[PDB]
């Protein structure tokens, strides 16, 4: 039951035999009894050479009973009794010690399963079905590591140790304890902190986010052997753990004077380690709230030696103890916690793909691994460097591992057929339809037969994904968060971004690229996906891009934040509301628009108009451009490296204002770009810093709206309007005449892709909508508006 | 309810034989007992038979108590004992399962409701009452399906599956269970993301608002067989419920407790699959507060795959859990759900349509499935896509069924008489009046069966009914919220509109199309039923168009919002002054606005005079009028598509404020209304937004009244004032004449129609109330305002 143990399956291939050789097409219980005791003296077998039931005495009873003579044994395949059995000993190895299953489980799982033909065998050989399930467990019912009696005591060890609580070493003396790769300088680090005798106790702040435990390990095993100092006489390491003591209780009293208690206790001093995991809960203090003052009893117990003890702390939680003293500035200390180095990450995953094999889809492929962590640490992008990677690794392990069995080559199709058959079948002989069921039969179970032997013929589906884990594999999970649905997003980015805005060409495949580089890498990984300005008068594409981004990237068309910096511009926006200076910065650090970036970590956050912005809002930014972090609300540091920053503007705005033409020009289009490279760009840097236009990765110059862009625009538009409408069942069409018709709203100087919408809504909306209601069109009729005359006729087509 | 088992029927029927065949003009006890035993091997027929109670034994008993010889057998329908047996049985049947209720449980429930002849008649032939009620439970074994009981698998799964909870796998397997209706593509990115060796948990994000379970089920059933990965074998499928947990329970500790414990049993790990509901709860995390942080056990054990969990959340939350950390990197891991599609909405509705055939009216119409979703998506509206519809299929699934019953042929008279017979003839009994109640008593029972024989000919009230559904059956239903009662609504719209607003009828034309096209289903499903701005001079018909509006569409005289945007001042702050400055677009989004439109959605929202205020509160209209959603207080998303918005404005006043008057001009009328079309939507551009402008869907120009606009106002206002009086007996009426002196107030180029109220008040109201003072006029007394001198002149009249 999942490789586990042969003895199990043993007994079991016996009773395939027994099957065939008295003559039973399904293999009853009664050679299940048989394969028991003809496995000779496993558990299950030597039972019942014990209770007296030998393989001679039982066969004599069971070809008694059913015998013969069903020798054709039509599939053998067990009976569904027999079939219980099975799944009985599986528990029954849950039952009686063995993670895997084997014989003492099968002959108790089968007096479990008494049933017919394995019961009466052995109530008329003269065994109690119960004595037998007795007999196999007295024999052996147990399977052991470590643990296994033979004496040992301590004693003013007793009421400290009892309490309260896990000990690592426990574990590990009975030996089931994995490293899990340390995480090795925070042990030495601690170990001097620790064999102190005044601030003998070690604080450990770090990433907690490595799985603080894996240094604890560590601790464990290095304080016993075997090189530890004098300071650490005869060192015993309990782990302290408030789950146990709230569990039960629900006031807090009851909760202190155990901590009272227990502080007495650990005055086995000197010879006693304390683990305090959680350890701010206790210290209390600080901010403006505490978190339980068990600090009080806490501090002295630290300084004293009593609770010489191991903090694993938070950000935090130094300041509020450091700030108590003097048990508690002169007791803490702190020491500097690992990680595993991002190709180190890679190799801690390929350690437990090997054992992703009861997982049956890693080990392999290390391009997957590799990937696994690399492709995350740039987009999703949402967790630490090392975490990830594993994820993937199984999840794909299993996307594709279910791609086994939803496709064999495509043979899933028999088994369909299989199905069909059955349905027809049944309910043909529930109304009957007799012989008219038979053949629905015979061609169901004809199938059926074939079906189990194909579904172990879906063994070369397993061979297929069942070890794989691929590049593809990995980049579909990291896709399913967010190789495969990551390189054809990246290699097509421009076409795909271009595939929802046509306003300024020029900037999509710009856009498009600067993801397309951090997205394949070898930018910071710190850093997010990209900072930007989108300068252009209002949504030349600019708006339109930012969704684009989000549709093209993540699959999910809007996934796409958005906050007007000209209503919080550091700069003019003191006193919009109030009548004196209370706002701006407060609302945009203090909560507001960092939450709301918070929620999508894909996200292109679009800043709009931040033309007159003061040069405070671009330092906010900026700490995204630089580091890619912005600082804020609860002391969170939200790690921008999946953010795709967008701030557009309108700052130098008459200069942007000078389309980037075609249909009227080619080269003064070209002529106002420079020329809006340079006082936009400047007005730019003058409402924003240099720094920031500096620290900003491109800056994207949108002229007004291409003469151009505009029926192309037009026609993603108008068709979505025909889109929206047919889904209830109405197809309308504007023609290319009047597709164009709608184009001419803004063809722009000054303006963007925005009064196009406006332009769908009145040639479209309200043109078939007044067309509509007077029955000129009707439902389930195709209704072209077309352009005859220079205007919109409504015209009638099938 | 209806289509109930025969068994039951049949028994009864044969009761009836006896009714005439042994001559009883009720249809007995007697007789029922009879027909129990002559329907022979009926659980209650076939239980007589074993106690010795044979049809012969029955009836020679049943001789012996009534038997002869009221053969013609007058009125035959029950005895009231009868009655009162055979609706226990069915309540007795309900009680011991068969919904469809059958002869057992009419024995059964004979012997609970032993009385009468039966009773008598097997007490006399030595059978006692519950003798045979026992012989009918101990032959019954009620009606089930998908149990019989024989014994699984089970060891470890004891402690842990027994707590908490629900099992969808049991019901299932026990094969009750309806799809119901995938919500497909979840299931499968459930797996991939569940069976897994990390990162091992599941968690659905999308609307909820789709009934989360349907995905649920679907799962279950997947989960089972059969194309799930080994990385889980055995595979369980257990769900945790919150709710189970707190009742009974008074404090958080005891609950913790509760969950540590349930954590700890958690350990079938790597084989168990845990379904946590409302996932986010128990996370603790995101916000200035959580909602419990149970995390932190909950945390290691989604980690360890132990509890492993697929998460039925909210769009947001599953990154406030990752925000967490860092079992939520390595635990939590989100897929995208599935909702039906619009036009799939219809069919998941058709599904269960046909079984709503239980309230026996749909069954069906499809055209009025389809007319409850697309009515409901532009009008009513109230409720997400889906939802809104099957109450209106169901709703006119029964409002329609009443309409029956009202008409037949009006066979409603038929019982009318039966009850005007009655009280005569009743309290002539209680006078006596014997005779003379007796041919009223003979007129009601005459009445009385002819009554029940036309009740049985109202099975015409049933082909009315059961399976009608209409198209304008639930639109009028939709209607009733908000086809048929909202087509005469939009035919006659103009016309409506313009029976509430005589004031500047260019406008309410219209208004009236631009809202009839919208709730004709002609806009997008993302946009108001209306924006607008409303230029013009100070209500001119303006303010009271958005009443017209409420009282057309909306089916109350009001059901419109109405804010002065001008408390919003933003940029106009130091332009017009206010009391409180401080707020003004946390006013509108932080609370005011929104949450009045949140009370009823199905609102006129009236914003007076927009262009008081920045180009930023447009922004938010703008983001109405586009995604026909607001976003505001509580993360609530307010769709916007039941709302008329009307924004008004004296923007480009001077113009505005030039009038339009019949009396001077009708060219210049028509020129002060294209001056006004122009300047004003200029001075609408420099107060607004051309980006506003073009979200909002027609700008519509008012213009001070004319001559003629005003008389008709008035002439309702003076009829509004004989109303008002005439309920509580007083006759007013001015006269054309006076009507016309009144509408001359409401003239200027500032004005529109306000002052109006003001004429009426003064000329009619004051007026007449110094004059009933006086004893010029009296009660009843109709009281002509009339002109007879140019001013008002009063003449009285009877």
């Amino acid at each position: 039951f999942g490789r586990f143990t042969e003895r199990a399956q043993k007994v079991l291939a016996l009773a395939q035999e027994e099957a065939l050789r008295l003559g039973h097409n399904n293999i009853g219980t009664e050679h299940i009894l048989l394969g028991l005791v003809r496995e000779g003296e496993g558990i299950a077998a030597k039972a019942l050479q014990a209770l007296g039931l030998g393989s001679e005495k039982i066969q004599k009873e069971v070809e008694s009973l059913i015998g013969r003579g069903q020798e054709m044994s039509q599939t053998i395949h067990y009976t569904p009794r027999a079939k219980k059995v099975i799944e009985l000993s599986m528990d029954e190895a849950r039952k009686l010690g063995h993670s895997y299953v084997g014989t003492e489980h099968i002959l108790l799982g089968l007096i479990r399963e008494g049933e017919g033909v394995a019961a009466r065998v052995l109530n008329n050989l003269g065994v109690s079905l119960n004595k037998a399930r007795q007999q196999v467990l007295q024999l052996l019912g147990s399977n052991e590591t470590g643990s296994s009696a033979a004496g040992t005591n301590s004693n003013a060890n007793t009421p400290t140790l009892d309490s309260l609580a896990r000990d690592l070493t426990a574990i590990a003396k009975e030996d089931s304890l994995d490293p899990v790769i340390g995480r090795s300088k925070e042990i030495q680090r601690v170990i001097e902190v620790l064999s102190r005798r005044t601030k003998n106790n070690p604080v450990l702040i770090g990433e907690p986010g490595v799985g603080k435990t894996a240094i604890a390990e560590g601790l464990a095993q290095q304080i016993i052997n075997n090189e530890v100092p004098e300071i650490l006489r005869d060192k015993r390491v309990m782990t302290l753990d408030m789950g146990t003591v709230v569990a039960g209780t629900k006031y807090r009293g009851e909760f202190e004077d155990r901590l009272k208690k227990v502080m007495d206790e650990i005055r086995q001093a000197g010879n006693i380690i304390l683990f305090i995991d959680e350890l701010h809960t206790l210290i209390g203090a600080g901010g403006a709230e505490g978190a339980i003052d068990a600090s009080n009893i806490l501090k002295p117990s630290l300084a004293r030696g009593e609770l010489q003890c191991i903090g694993a702390t938070t950000l935090d939680e130094y300041r509020k103890y450091i700030e108590k003293d003097a048990a508690l500035e002169r007791r803490f200390q702190p020491i500097q916690v690992d990680q595993p180095s991002v190709d180190e990450s890679i190799q801690i995953l390929q350690g437990l793909r090997d054992r992703y094999e009861a997982h049956h889809r890693v080990s392999i492929t290390d391009d997957a691994i590799e990937a696994a962590v690399k492709l995350s640490d740039r987009y999703i992008s949402d967790r630490f460097l090392p975490d990830k990677a594993i994820d993937l690794i199984d999840e794909a392990g299993s996307k594709v591992r279910l791609r086994s069995f939803t496709t064999p080559p495509n043979l899933k199709e028999l088994e369909q057929k299989l199905d069909e058959v059955r349905k027809e079948k049944d309910a043909a002989v529930q109304s009957q339809e007799f012989e008219k069921a038979a053949s629905l039969r015979d061609t169901e179970q004809r199938l059926r037969e074939q079906v189990e032997d194909t579904k172990k013929s879906w063994k070369e589906k397993q061979g297929q994904e069942n070890s794989e884990v691929t590049v593809d594999d990995i980049a579909m999970v990291v896709s399913s968060w967010t190789a495969q649905t990551e390189t054809d997003k990246l290699l097509n980015m421009e076409n795909i971004l271009h595939s929802r805005v046509i306003g300024q060409d020029e900037a999509v495949v710009a856009v498009a690229k600067a993801v397309r580089r951090a997205r394949a890498g070898l930018k910071d990984p710190k850093r997010p996906i990209g900072s930007f300005i989108f300068l252009g008068p209002t949504g030349v594409g600019k708006t339109e891009l930012a969704r684009a981004l989000a549709e093209s990237i993540f699959g999910d068309e809007e996934s796409m934040i958005r906050i007007d910096m000209s209503e919080y511009m550091e700069k003019h926006s003191t006193s919009r509301l109030v009548g004196s200076p209370p706002g701006y910065v407060g609302y945009d650090e203090g909560g507001q628009l960092t939450e709301k970036v918070r929620r999508k970590p894909y996200s292109v956050v679009l800043l709009d108009a931040i033309e007159k912005a003061h040069p405070d809002v671009f330092n906010i930014l900026l700490q995204v451009l630089e580091d890619g972090r912005l600082t804020d609300s609860k002391g969170r540091t939200v790690d921008f490296r999946n953010t795709i920053l967008i701030m557009t503007s309108n700052v130098g705005a008459s200069e942007l204002k000078r389309n980037k033409y075609v249909g009227f020009n080619v080269q003064d289009e070209t002529q106002n770009h420079k020329d809006m490279k340079d006082k936009v760009m400047g007005e730019l840097k003058r409402a924003f810093r240099p720094e920031f236009i500096n620290r900003i990765d491109e800056i994207i110059v949108f002229h007004s709206l291409e003469k151009k862009h505009l029926t192309e625009i037009v026609s993603l538009m108008s068709d979505q309007l025909t889109k929206r409408l047919k889904e209830q069942d109405l197809s309308i069409e504007l023609t290319d005449a009047a597709k164009a018709k709608v184009a001419e709203e803004g063809v722009d100087l000054e303006y963007g892709a925005r009064p196009l919408r406006r332009a769908i809504q009145k040639h479209v909306e309200d043109r078939l909508s007044e067309e509509l209601l007077r029955g000129n069109i009707h439902k389930g009729q195709h209704i072209v508006l077309d352009v005859e005359d220079g205007e919109f006729v409504v015209k009638t087509t099938a």
